């Protein structure tokens, strides 16, 4: 087997974006393989995808990841 | 088997986004394999697929993973 | 097996971007391997994937990962 | 096996970017390769991919990663 | 096996850039090999991409990275 | 085995440069050789990947690396 924990306590801005392009397709995180036996995709934390996305303060939590 | 878990505890702002393109196609986070036995894909924390979308003070929570 | 964790604790601005550029296909954080027996795709923290995107003050949090 | 962690704790801005370029397609972080056995990907922090992104006072947690 | 750790505490500005050329991609930070067993990719701190990318005061976490 | 660890603690601006060239593509940090086994590949502090890119007074955290 394998194991994996996380935990958060406590005890005690402005920002501009205007996007403008004609064309892009866009993948946020990404990997492939033919031929391949343990494909194993794993994600955590904040992640978003989109032709425009933005990031302000984002994580207060916390996390981890294992495998194989 | 295999484990993970978790909980969380506690014991105690502007931002412009405009969005432009027509049409051009996203997909977030993902993967691919031809002639794969062990095929696994593992998620967590904070995601969205979306033509824009935004990740605002997004994550308090905590989590994690494992597998195989 | 393996094993990871972490934790936080706590006990106690402008910014102008405008974008222009006629055409970017934009890939975050990506690998690619045919022909591949232990293909392990891990990611924490905060990372975010768009034509524009931006990171303030994005990290509170804490963390870690591992693999084989 | 392999082990890692983190801990935050605590006790106790005008900036301007303007973009013009006419194209460029853009990757984050990256890597690849053909007849790979154990490709191993990870990554930590603070990290974001567009045509152009701003890292303002952006990390303010702790981290750390191991793997093989 | 393998070990890996951070921890931060603690207890106690203008800049001008306008952007302008006529075509460049780019790409943060990245390794390439055929014929490779142990393809490790490991990234920690503060790290973005960006034709124009701009790190104001930008690290006031702490980190450390080993690995195989 | 190995092991590796960082901590900080603590207890106790204008400038104008504009950017105008006619082309650029820029890489950060790279390296790349064929028909090698042990591709390890880590980075730490702060960099930045930009054909103009400005980093006052960007790093005030601390840390070191090693692997195999």
């Amino acid at each position: 087997g394998v194991v994996a924990a996380a935990e958060k306590t406590k005890q005690g801005g402005v920002l501009y974006v205007g996007s403008k392009t004609k064309e892009g397709v866009v993948h946020g995180v990404a990997t492939v393989a033919e031929k391949t036996k343990e494909q194993v995709t794993n994600v955590g934390g904040a992640v978003v995808t989109g032709v425009t996305a933005v990031a302000q303060k984002t994580v207060e939590g916390a996390g981890s990841i294992a495998a194989a």
